[PDB]
């Protein structure tokens, strides 16, 4: 099954965390990485000013069940998601989201697939569009259509 996973990091210099996460994703059992999008930078989301986010999309071939995959991505968040900052470990700065899982629709206490808000997020849709321009959602919507309809700004590469 092809699973599409979003990676986000808001560390100030996130490349080493993101590469650690990618490696960890490639090491998930019963699975392998098919393709990785470019790394994209997106601003904040508040008045003051929070760090830029690095966003990317990964295509993962897997024979795990969806909730088994989530156990692994949450495990990677716990193992790689915090960076030591001087005398203490920082808060989680890595976010792994399952955006799509095959053509499956999932609604459990743990999993909402397709990702619950991805159609509102240029930072999720544009990296996916790079690696899957012809993608169709389980409800029949086409990825291209969502981007055409909302006209989300394109994001700069990191
Ligand atoms: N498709 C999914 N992928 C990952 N976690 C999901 C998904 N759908 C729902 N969740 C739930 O979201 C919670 C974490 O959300 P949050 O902290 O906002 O992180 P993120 O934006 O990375 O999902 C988890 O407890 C997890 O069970
Ligand atoms: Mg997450």
């Amino acid at each position: 099954t092809v699973a599409y996973i979003a990676i986000g990091s808001n560390l100030a210099s996130p490349l080493e965390q993101v590469n650690a996460a990618l490696k960890a994703l490639g090491d998930i059992p019963e699975s392998h990485i098919l393709t990785v999008s470019s790394f994209y930078r997106t601003p904040p989301l508040g008045p003051q000013d929070q760090p830029d986010y690095l966003n990317a999309a990964v295509a993962l071939e897997t024979s795990l069940a969806p909730e088994e995959l989530l156990n692994h991505t949450q495990r990677i968040e716990l193992q790689q998601g915090r960076v030591r900052k001087a005398e203490r470990w920082g808060p989680r700065t890595l976010d792994l989201d399952i955006m799509l899982f095959g053509n499956e629709v999932i609604n459990t206490e743990r999993l909402t697939v397709p990702h619950y808000d991805m159609k509102n997020r240029g930072f999720m849709l544009w990296p996916l569009f790079e690696i899957a321009p012809e993608l169709v959602f389980p409800d029949g919507e086409m990825l291209r259509q969502i981007l055409h309809t909302r006209a989300f700004d394109k994001l700069n590469k990191w």
